[PDB]
């Protein structure tokens, strides 16, 4: 029986800014004596560095991976070929496998994943440019969630990386 | 003999900025035929951020690590306890070990690695704040140098990322 109260879309406003997520996400994690890991692709490294930017950030956080590539997805985060092939780099299934990728390197408890377009350009299936898929692995379980973002590239990448972690919230009450 | 000239320790100038260096870099990993790989701790994923911006980056860059702890260090990038014991995160061994690992878990030919402190707190053992060590690995061969910046930790960041990118180029001629 699954209980659907938690599956909201957490839709960001203006106090949803990275200092303030990373602050609830910081402490929060601590109380829960858990780790956190990351992995992204288009994002670049901003979703570590805003981590590393937190505060006490080592008592809850050490171990981020940007896998650009296909080949970097699939050497670091164990992300199949065959899934690479059936559904590109920007998927549900991806994303979802670098997630738990980024668990198993890290021997973390919980982890989020963001791989997606920034643009100008889309996929080459017609996937248009915004669209960002994410996953969050909590509790042995794995979530995920799709996003379509308006703008820019410097405005959609920056909207992932704050959405990635007001998600992560919202999945942990 | 070693030759200063090809060896030499770059100093940053003005002109040395973030898209002039990724774009130098960009065209000369690829001319070389080179794939790059980084390791980064106080900078938090700028440096890997950094060159995700740059232009035709799955040429020539696809996997960068960030190891904020020490057990990230050592679970990642294959970091020996004993040189951090020893040593410290914050220290030229450290660093080496780090642009090693990076090359080993990316199957990478070029490496750079930083760990330092941003500031405003340096090391309790009286390491001041704003010394970050570098490492670069290039056709086998390893060098380090230990940088002195001052400024706020965001400044000490940025100037970090800088001479860890205009190292690489040098050595790279
Ligand atoms: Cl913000």
């Amino acid at each position: 029986g699954m209980n659907i109260n938690r599956n909201k879309i957490v839709q960001l406003a203006d106090t949803d800014t990275i200092e303030n997520l990373t602050s609830a996400l910081s402490q929060r994690l601590i109380a829960d004596q858990l780790r956190l890991t990351t992995a992204e692709s288009c994002t670049g490294g901003k979703l570590a560095s805003a981590l590393c930017a937190a505060e006490d950030t080592p008592k809850f956080y050490g171990a981020g991976f940007v896998t650009f590539t296909d080949q970097a997805k699939m050497k670091i985060l164990s992300v199949s070929q065959q899934s690479l092939e059936r559904y590109s780099a920007v998927s549900e299934k991806v994303a979802a496998e670098m997630a738990t990728g980024a668990i198993e390197r890290a021997d973390a408890d919980v982890s989020i994943a963001i791989t997606g377009y920034g643009g100008p350009e889309g996929g080459e299936d017609g996937t248009p440019a915004g669209t960002v898929w994410f996953a969050w692995h909590i509790k042995g379980q794995n979530y995920t969630a799709v996003m379509h973002f308006a703008g820019d590239c410097e405005t959609v990448l920056a909207l992932a990386v704050r959405f990635a972690l007001a998600q992560l919230l919202q999945l942990l009450l």
